[PDB]
């Protein structure tokens, strides 16, 4: 069992990578995410982001509305499976999530939510193997 991944957002506003896997024998997975590069927060601030496909639009959405200050998430937002806060260069974060909670047939996306990353193409599948 391979039971984490480790992500990069950078300045330029790209994750390197844009599928990740999860093997079905984790109990729990892990992304640890990092920010290379020297932008802060406020300019080039990253998160990671789990949703069903079809909630992403509308995580994304509110997200940006909700603004910086909230690290672009809606407050309870109940279609966000798990999330790390938001980052700027130099930090990181990691979450832990309850495999469990992907289930059999429905589409992952991960992303990140600051306003228009993820319309930059910071985003990606999310698959149980
Ligand atoms: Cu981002």
């Amino acid at each position: 069992a391979e039971c984490s991944v480790d992500i990069q957002g950078n300045d330029q506003m790209q994750f390197n990578t844009n599928a990740i896997t999860v093997d079905k024998s984790c109990k729990q997975f892990t992304v640890n995410l990092s920010h290379p590069g020297n932008l802060p927060k406020n300019v080039m601030g990253h998160n990671w982001v789990l949703s069903t496909a079809a909630d992403m639009q509308g995580v994304v959405t509110d997200g940006m509305a909700s603004g910086l200050d909230k690290d672009y998430l809606k407050p309870d937002d109940s279609r966000v499976i798990a999330h790390t806060k938001l980052i700027g260069s130099g930090e990181k974060d990691s979450v832990t999530f309850d495999v469990s909670k992907l289930k059999e047939g429905e589409q992952y996306m991960f992303f990140c939510a600051a306003a228009a990353h993820a319309a930059a193409a910071m985003k990606g599948t999310l698959t149980l193997k």
